[PDB]
């Protein structure tokens, strides 16, 4: 009734409000260049007036994705960021040049030039996120007939990309909350994802990735030291506890529709996923004000991690969002495989929502499993329900929520809030993103080892770009 509504009118607002941040044109961002996905027309307290390749790399997936299903407006928008990218690649900065570690600087200045102070870097997830964004793109492209743009832009500017991932997946770097620097769940999670896809898009333009090949199984391999018994591990190196909302946006972004309840990929509804979304909702609910009084099988107002003190540590737009996508990623799951399994690992999870929960198999026609997705559902609605009370009245998603009021504080017109807002819809109603190949990329290797591929690096020259009509 209200959430269903509520949700069509948002979503409307959130796409508005990307392209708002997005130059040349955008209306919130004056002074960004063609294809700039500002994380926030906030210039003070705080300045977030910049571009970062992973905000950037999440944002235009999910604007390839609207525009994959029909939202062909949406074209010039995805060129001009292929455009800006074949640009920024070649910028020195201080993580370095195309082919000697520029490809792992986090954020640069709106105008395209490098961002020279100290910062938290370099965050290797970038180049893998801005390669799947683009590879999404040259799918289309493929599929579309426009062979050209796929192997002359588009391979060519991934190929820079997964040649970064794979040569230096194996060492640490600072998280995507850009203050642990260790060695992160997301990021790996991320960086094997984009080998696999890399891979068999080089196979489709009629080249190789044996880099993407070698590597991919190794970080698979590594991806396993995460899980702990009972959550997973959002980064080594580190002093806190390590249960982060980190390691729910890992799954979601990696969340594979033709995947089954895998483990080794930590797929939405694998039963280490589902333990780990109990962990880390919980951690929340006793330490904000906000949380007082809702039991165990009520939703929550979810935080990073229940160590954050940035601007005291609060609730996230995004984070709490994640809470609830995980969980429609899940249901689509059981629903496609036609049963649920609960197992002593998320007998947890599932007791909490359904106190007859019990190990065991449930067919899509049993009461059991009839429950348990009413339920669920109910849980992940619950998550949006938080959003949409402490949203602005004109649909303006922040990027924290007051731990105690429940006002919005930190930047405004957050891309990434409104990015959440579309991707947990989208998954609400069963509109999923494409198979990344996970069926065949879920083997673990017997043995890891510490190692790389190095692969090569080109600088890419955006001439023109053909009339594509869409
Ligand atoms: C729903 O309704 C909302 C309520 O109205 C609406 O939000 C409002 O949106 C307008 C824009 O449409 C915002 O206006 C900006 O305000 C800036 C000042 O903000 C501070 O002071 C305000 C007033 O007291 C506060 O309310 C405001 O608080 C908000 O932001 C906080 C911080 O993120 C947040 O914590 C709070 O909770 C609250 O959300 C904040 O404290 C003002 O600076 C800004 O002016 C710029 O933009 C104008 C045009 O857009 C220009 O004319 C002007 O000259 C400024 O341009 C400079 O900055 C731009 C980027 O923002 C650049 O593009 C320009 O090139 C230029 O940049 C130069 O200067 C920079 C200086 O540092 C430099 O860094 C650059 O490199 C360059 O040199 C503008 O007036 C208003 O703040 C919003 N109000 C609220 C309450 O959020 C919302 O958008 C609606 N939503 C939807 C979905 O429709
Ligand atoms: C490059 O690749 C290699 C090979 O894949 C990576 O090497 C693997 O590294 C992991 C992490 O060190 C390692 O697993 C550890 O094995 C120990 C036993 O052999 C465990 O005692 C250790 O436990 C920690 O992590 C557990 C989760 O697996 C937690 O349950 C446990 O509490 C420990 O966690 C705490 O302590 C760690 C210290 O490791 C701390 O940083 C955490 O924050 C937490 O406080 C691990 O399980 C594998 O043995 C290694 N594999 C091989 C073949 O050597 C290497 O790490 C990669 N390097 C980078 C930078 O990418
Ligand atoms: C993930 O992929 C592996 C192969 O790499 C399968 O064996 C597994 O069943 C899952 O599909
Ligand atoms: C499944 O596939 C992986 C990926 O190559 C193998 O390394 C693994 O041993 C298993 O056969
Ligand atoms: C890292 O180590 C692996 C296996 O030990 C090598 O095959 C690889 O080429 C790199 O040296
Ligand atoms: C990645 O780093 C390895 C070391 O594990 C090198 O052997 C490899 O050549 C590449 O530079
Ligand atoms: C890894 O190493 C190879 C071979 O030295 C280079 O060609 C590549 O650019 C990267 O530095
Ligand atoms: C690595 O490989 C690419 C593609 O073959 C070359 O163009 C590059 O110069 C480097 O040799
Ligand atoms: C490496 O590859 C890029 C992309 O094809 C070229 O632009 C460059 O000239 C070099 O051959
Ligand atoms: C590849 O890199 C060169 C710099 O070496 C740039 O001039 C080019 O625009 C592209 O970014
Ligand atoms: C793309 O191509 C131009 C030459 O046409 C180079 O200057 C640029 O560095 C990139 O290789
Ligand atoms: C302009 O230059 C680039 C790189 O040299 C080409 O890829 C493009 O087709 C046009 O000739």
């Amino acid at each position: 009734a209200t959430l269903d509504s509520w949700l069509s009118n948002e979503a409307t607002v959130a796409r508005t409000a990307i392209l708002n941040n997005i130059g040349a044109d955008g209306a919130w961002v004056s002074g960004a260049d063609s294809g700039i996905v500002v994380a926030s027309p906030s210039t003070d307290n705080p300045d977030y007036f910049y571009t970062w390749t992973r905000d950037s790399g999440l944002v235009i997936k999910t604007l390839v994705d609207l525009f994959r299903n029909g939202d062909t407006d949406l074209l010039s928008t995805i060129e001009h960021y292929i455009s800006s990218q074949a640009i920024i690649q070649g910028v020195s900065n201080p993580s370095g040049d195309l082919s000697s570690g520029g490809l792992g600087e986090p954020k640069f200045n709106v105008d395209e030039t490098a961002y020279t102070g100290s910062w938290g870097r370099p965050q290797r997830d970038g180049p893998a996120l801005r390669a799947t964004a683009m590879i999404g793109f040259g799918q289309w492209l493929l599929d579309n007939g426009y062979t050209s743009a796929a192997t002359e832009i588009v391979w060519p500017l991934v190929r820079n990309d997964l040649s970064y991932v794979a040569q230096y997946w194996n060492q640490t770097g600072y998280d995507l909350w850009e203050e642990v620097n260790g060695s992160s769940f997301f990021t790996i999670a991320v960086q094997h994802r984009a080998l696999v896809e890399g891979s068999a898009f080089a196979t489709a333009v009629g080249s190789s990735c044996s880099w993407c090949d070698s590597q991919a199984p190794q970080i698979l391999c590594y991806l396993q030291s995460f899980w702990t018994g009972s959550y997973i591990l959002a980064n080594f190196d580190s002093s806190r506890s390590g249960k982060d909302t980190n390691t729910l946006l890992g799954s979601i972004h990696t969340f594979d529709p033709e995947a089954g309840c895998d483990d080794s990929t930590f797929q939405p509804c694998s039963p280490r996923a589902l333990a780990n979304h109990k962990e880390v909702v919980d951690s929340f609910r006793s330490i904000y004000t906000l949380n007082d009084g809702l039991s165990d099988s009520e939703a929550v107002a979810v935080g990073r991690y229940p160590e954050d003190s940035y601007y005291n540590g609060n609730p996230w737009f995004l984070c709490t969002l994640a809470a609830a996508e995980q969980l429609y990623d899940a249901l689509y799951q059981w629903d496609k495989q036609g049963s649920l399994e609960i197992t002593d690992v998320s007998l947890d999870f599932f007791k909490a929502l359904y106190s007859g929960a019990a190990t065991g198999t449930y067919s899509s026609s049993s009461s059991t499993y009839s429950s348990i997705v009413s339920a669920v559902k109910t849980f992940a609605d619950g998550f949006v329900s938080i959003v949409e009370t402490h949203a602005a009245s004109n649909g303006s998603l922040s990027e924290q929520f007051d731990k105690s009021d429940g006002d919005e504080l930190s930047a405004r017109d957050l891309t990434w809030s409104y990015a959440a807002l579309l991707t947990a819809n989208n998954r609400r109603n069963s509109v999923v993103p494409p198979s990344w190949g996970e069926t065949s990329a879920s083997s673990v290797p017997g043995t890891c080892a510490a190692t790389s591929a190095s692969g090569t690096y080109s600088s890419v020259t955006v001439t023109s770009w053909p009339s594509i009509v869409a």
